[PDB]
This record gives structure tokens, C-alpha cells and sequence, in this order.
């Protein structure tokens, strides 16, 4: 199809090379560049994709053929690396959290309008066939209206933590799993329902060495009234589900996230079921979809806006929204309160 | 065994039946009387289980042979049932929540300690062979440590609801189904955790014609720091689960509750699965469990202490912390806050 649209990757670390994996797959997309502090993490993910590596950000940004940044550095220098990069004309991914603070969000919605650059938060579950499919039956009400949702995101990550580790310090992980792990159900919740108008959320540190809460949860109120429960936690086996309650019939979600880096197959790791009347009789019946590659196509939507126009699924304000169900969440921990949305964003 | 104790039916709709269906197959029990304001009611039940009939409490609280009575009336008049009862010296069974009222409440534990006759207020999930081996996984540490819970107890009823019905009247069902269905849920929930500390719940009417709250999701903080969801809704097909999270393996549960009144084959119409390391490899593994009559084991139980001395598994005061959840989570809805349990309690 079109000229493929020019990439580099910034930030080298693991989550860098599960995206190249993917997308690199794309006609859609050439890397061209990458930058990383270290000079040898640079010197590894140019030989293993085979693209060049820039000693630094001017040199990447000086090159017009690269057209689009793929971020995949902390969440606090998220901030600063997309400013650089906007403002030399660069379109702009960057992974999930948007950020881990208001401040640092909300410098990236405004440059973001300042610049007028493509911009996406790469929160990728949404993508998957399930989440698609889920979304159809929602809204052309198949399962008639929905009441509720339950959403899960747990691992054991928590029991391992020992003391020092990044993930057990509050500010950089706010409410713990629920930045983490959290952020992506959030983001879910309201692809599925819309925006949320309040939380309230119980949480602290579990079966952990660490400082950080390692347990939540945390309840949602819609703008349109429909509510949600959302459990984050790092003490326990790996869980990711939804449910949803409709007045004609339920969906029960359960994804093995093991397979969430293998993204091309994730989907064939994962059972939706439907529970309806077959009324005064139930029956749960499974229900198939197509694999959707969430990591290759949301990079791909990217380089689609850029050649074509239009705006990405995903962008600064919504993203916002989800930092912000997380940041209401920690302030009614410490509150002992629920938390109005607009209480946090404005 | 012993000689059987003598039991008395007071109320006779439709859960008398279900009940009696189930405990007069005890060698532990014998059925003498019944009583309903309407003749009718005493006539058709006395004709089907072959017992007496009495035009009056006095009548049927006169017979010596009435030993224990079984009280299956409308919850508002629980207490003054029981007091009349108790107050003849006859030992109690009376089907769960003890009452709606907080008064009430307080009422029968008063009579009961004042009488000491022998108290059973009738939550019989918990003896379920499930619960049961639920609660010997968590005990033993099995699962390892427990850090969250979620109960869910939904069906359709609210979507059915024509305005005027009794289940559509806060005073008679507090929190819509958090009363006819949570309490059940409250009762498991602290039967494997112990005693709640403090609730926070969102609930309102939905898609329904009546007035009261039909859905509701509701959290728990224990009195150790545990935690715990309770979703509660009138507007989806029937969901019986509880998912419970310890440190080395999960247990998620479902029961179909339509097999409920089929007391000695209900567990067989369940399913308990562990999801545990097989680690870095998870295996889900079911488990299975002898079934147990929850209905007639816990009218037995009643019967073994009055022959053989002792206390039931569930007294007045637990029964009231059952209810006391109810009350604050309703308190939290109006308050717009999180609700001690001792707030309401005392």
C-alpha cells in the first residue's frame, strides 16, 4: 500500500523489543532509528532489527524519514521525550500510563494540541477480538442493557518485591497494581461504558516487603449511571476477566495475560462465554472471534492517521481520563472517601 | 438415634414446603403441627406432610411434644414469632436475615438470652460441601494467605418487578436484592473471613419498574484487613460465584441456584476450580467434594443441641452482623460514604 511510514524507537529496554516483534511485521511501518542512553543498549536493538542507533536525540530527530517515535521509556520521562519529539514535527506513540502524574499528562495534551501532531497512548487490550466483540454485543445490545462489569487484573508480583524495588514506591506506581495492571482494565471500563463520574477504592500492602498498596478494590459510577468493579492485585496467580451483566445475558471473559507479548495469538489464549435464557432455563454458550494483533495494529493506526488523516483511538484527553480513575482511586484511599473524576481533571 | 425432636411449621407458604420437603427425611426430626392465620394453609400443609393442624399459637405452643419450632413468616414478623415462642420455652429455628429492622434484630437476641432456648437463624450456604471445603483450603493455608474475596448473587426478578410488589419497598427489602440475595453472600463471606469491619456500596434502581436500589456492588474491609466485593442486581440472568485470592492459588466458584430447593443434590450442580502454580505455569484443576443437605443438615443441627447440648453454628448476634452489613451498605448509599459496621451495631 502507501509508503511506509518511518519509525524510531526510543527508551530500549524488554517492553522496546515485544513491540518490534510485532510491528515490525507492518508494510505499513520501516524502523529506521533508535536511541537509548546506554550506548550497548542501543548497539543490541539495531543489530537485532537491524536499523541504526543514534548517539543522541538530536541525531534521531534530525532524520526526515523518520516520521513517528515509538516511546518506550519510564512513565515520568514520558513527558519530556514526547515534548522533544513533538515539537521537532515527530507524530508520536508512546506506552501506556500516559503518565503517572497530572502535571506531566497534562504537559502532553498540550503539546500534543500545540504541535498538532498524531498522537497515541498505546493502551492495546481494547484491540483484542474479544474486547471488539464484547464492545458489538454491548452496543448493538444483543445482551440487552448492561447493569454492571467486573473486571480483574492480578499477578504475584507483589510476594517478590523486595524492599528497594521501583514498583513499591507510591509515585512511581500509584496504588501499586493498579497503575500497572489497573490502567489497562480502566481503559476497558470506559471503551466499553464511557466515562467515569466517581470511584472508590480499599486498598494497601498484602503479603509484601514493599511500602506500596498491593490490593485494591475499587468501585466505579458512570456518567450514564451503569456502575463497575475493578480488583487489582499483586499477591495471587495471574488473573485477567471481565464480566458483564446484561438484562438479556452475561458475558464471562477470562484472558491467560502469559500470552500477551505473543501478540498475533493472544486472543486464541483467552474463552468468552455468553450466559442467556434458553425465560426459566440458562445455557452458556462459548463464543468465537477473530485474533486481532493488539500491539502491531495499534502502531499501525498510527502510520493509517499519518498517511490518511483522522485521529487515533486513543488520545492525550482520554488517556488523561484513565491516569485520572487512578489517581481519584489513591485519593480516596487517603481520603477515606469516593472521588469525583472532575475533582482530579478539572 | 435419639429420640427425634418434636418440630412445629409456623408459616406455611412456599419455603415451608421446600423446607419440609427436606427435613422430614430426618430420623432426628418428627413433624406434629403447623400453624398459618388461614385455615387453608394449615390445611393443605398438614394433609401433605401428615401432621396436625392449630387454629392458634396458644393451641400449638400448648403441645408438649412441639419441641423446636420452624418459622418460615415474612421478616417483619420474625420477632414477634420468636418472642411468642421463645417465651413458651420452644427452641428456635427461623429462616435467614433474622429480620430487616435493626430492632428487631436486637429483639430476638434479647428474647434468646433472656429464654435460653437453643437459636438458629437459617443461612444454610455456608454448610454446602463447597463452602465447606472452601473453608478447610483457606484454614489449612492450602491456597496460602487470602488477600480478596468477590461474591457475586444475581437474577432477573427486578426486570419482572411490576410496580406496587413487596421486593420493590426499601423497608421490606433493604438494598433491593443486597437483603433476599447478599445476605446469603455476607453470611459465606463471613463465615470464611470473620467479622466485617466497615462497607462502602453504589447501588440505585435499574431497568425496573419499582422503587427500591437493583443493583448494587458493595466492599468489605475486615476486621484483620482482608477485603471483599459483593455485587448484588435484580437485572441479569441468575450468577452465583465467589472467587477467593491467596498467595499461592485461587478458587473461583459457581453455583447454579436454581438447583438450591434440591437441597441434597445442589452441590452437585456446582463447580469449584483452583487455579495455582504448576512458578511461571499456571494449571486450573477442579475440585471435588462430598454434597451436603444444606436445608435438613441445619434443622438437624438444632435438634442435636437440644439433645446433646451446645450452640448452633449461627446465633443472634452473628445473625445481626449479617443484617448490620445490609444496613450500612444501605447507610453508605444514602451518606455517600464508607459505613463502620460498629456504627450501626453499637
Amino acid at each position: 500500500m502507501y509508503n511506509p511510514v518511518g519509525v524510531a524507537a526510543i527508551g530500549l529496554g524488554r517492553w522496546a523489543y515485544v513491540m518490534a516483534d510485532a510491528y515490525t511485521k507492518s508494510e505499513k511501518l520501516k524502523l529506521v532509528t533508535c536511541y537509548s542512553r546506554t550506548e550497548d543498549k542501543r548497539e543490541k536493538f539495531g543489530k537485532r532489527y537491524n536499523c541504526a542507533g543514534d548517539a543522541t536525540m538530536e541525531a534521531l530527530l534530525a532524520r526526515e524519514d523518520v516520521e513517528m517515535v515509538i516511546i518506550t521509556v519510564p512513565n515520568d520521562k514520558h513527558a519530556e521525550v514526547i515534548e522533544q519529539c513533538a515539537r521537532s514535527g515527530k507524530h508520536i506513540y508512546v506506552e501506556k500510563p500516559i503518565s503517572v502524574s497530572l502535571d506531566h499528562a497534562q504537559r502532553i495534551d498540550q503539546v500534543i494540541k500545540e504541535t498538532g501532531v498524531k498522537f497515541l497512548c498505546g493502551h492495546s487490550s481494547r484491540r483484542l477480538g474479544a474486547l471488539r466483540k464484547m464492545k458489538e454485543m454491548i452496543d448493538t445490545k444483543e445482551i440487552g442493557e448492561v447493569s454492571s462489569i467486573e473486571a480483574v487484573f492480578s499477578n504475584e508480583r507483589g510476594l517478590e518485591l523486595k524492599k528497594g524495588n521501583w514498583r513499591g514506591e507510591p509515585a512511581t506506581a500509584p496504588g501499586g497494581p493498579l497503575t500497572q495492571l489497573g490502567v489497562h482494565q480502566i481503559d476497558n471500563l470506559q471503551f466499553l461504558l464511557g466515562p467515569v463520574a466517581r470511584v472508590f477504592n480499599f486498598g494497601k500492602p498484602m503479603y509484601t516487603e514493599v511500602e506500596n498498596i498491593t490490593v485494591n478494590q475499587t468501585l466505579l459510577e458512570f456518567e450514564d449511571g451503569k456502575q463497575a468493579y475493578l480488583g487489582t492485585n499483586w499477591a495471587c496467580p495471574g488473573v485477567f476477566s471481565i464480566n458483564v451483566y446484561g438484562t438479556k445475558a452475561n458475558l464471562f471473559y477470562q484472558l491467560d495475560f502469559s500470552w500477551w507479548s505473543n501478540s498475533d495469538v493472544t486472543d486464541e489464549h483467552s474463552t468468552l462465554i455468553k450466559r442467556e435464557f434458553a425465560n426459566r432455563i440458562l445455557r452458556d454458550v462459548k463464543v468465537d472471534f477473530e485474533s486481532v494483533d493488539h500491539l502491531r495494529v495499534e502502531v499501525e493506526e498510527v502510520a493509517d492517521v499519518i498517511r490518511n488523516g483522522g485521529e487515533t483511538e486513543i488520545g492525550a484527553e482520554a488517556s488523561l481520563r484513565n491516569l485520572a480513575v487512578v489517581l481519584a482511586a489513591v485519593k480516596s484511599v487517603h481520603e477515606k472517601r469516593p472521588v469525583e473524576i472532575a475533582e482530579i481533571i478539572g
